[PDB]
């Protein structure tokens, strides 16, 4: 009985969570602060583009300025942005595109609840945007992940609400804003990294339609 699926996008819908990590592990190193590894990059998924800099910059003892603070988002955001020109619908995750189309068969709502800027664009590289019924602005919300607005936000976008609807996510700060918003987490990764606590698949392809319904019975939500 749910009636919305609430996206993340980075690591759910296509693997660039792997270019975020490559791209601020870089910006890192080139400051010369070597403690991004994919360890450290689990606190960093899901974070916005400001957060994740200044957990960087906490790795060091002295502060950058506000004028270097700015240049470095920029220029890891610049970095990024030439890293995914060439995504393409052959680079969905397995499992999205056919998740979306039943959603809309079975007239679920789709939304967006992605902390990245980029967000849009790269919907369109994939050829996505149009199964999407809302993309909820991640500038718009006064708390990004782990608050849970930007779910909220998603869910109002499609009027229904955070409680009768499902997340998916892959990052501990985005399984935590949803399990604040109301809305059922389903998280994919390891059980190691996002925790034994809630449904947890190890790859997109066990998001089928049929498991979020055999998930949403069992107690849920
Ligand atoms: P999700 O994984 O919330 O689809 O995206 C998150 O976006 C932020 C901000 O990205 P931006 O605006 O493109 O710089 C990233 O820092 C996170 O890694 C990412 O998970
Ligand atoms: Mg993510």
């Amino acid at each position: 009985m749910f009636k919305a699926v609430l996206f993340d996008l980075d690591g759910v819908i296509t693997d660039t969570a792997e270019y975020h990590f490559r791209a601020w592990k870089a910006l890192a190193e080139e400051i010369g602060i070597n403690g991004v590894d994919r360890q450290f990059n689990e606190q960093l998924k899901g974070v916005s583009r400001e957060d994740s800099l200044q957990k960087i910059l906490d790795l060091a003892d002295k502060k950058v300025s506000a004028e270097e603070f700015k240049e470095l988002a920029k220029r890891k955001n610049d970095n990024y942005v030439k890293m995914i020109q060439d995504v393409s619908p052959a680079d969905v995750y397995p499992g999205i595109l056919q998740l979306l189309k039943d959603l809309r068969s079975n007239k679920i709502k789709i939304a967006l609840a992605s902390a990245s800027k980029n967000g849009p664009f790269l919907l369109e590289r994939m050829n996505l945007t149009g199964y999407f019924d809302a993309i909820a602005d991640p500038a718009e919300v006064a708390a990004s992940k782990p608050a849970p607005d930007i779910f909220i936000a998603a869910a109002h976008a499609v009027g229904v609400a955070p409680s009768e609807s499902i997340g998916l996510e892959d990052s501990q700060a985005g399984i935590q804003a949803i399990k604040d918003s109301g809305a059922l987490p389903i998280g994919v990764g390891r059980p190691e990294d996002l925790g034994d606590d809630i449904v947890i698949v190890p790859d997109t392809s066990h998001y089928t339609l049929e498991f979020l319904k055999e998930v949403w019975l069992q107690k849920q939500k």
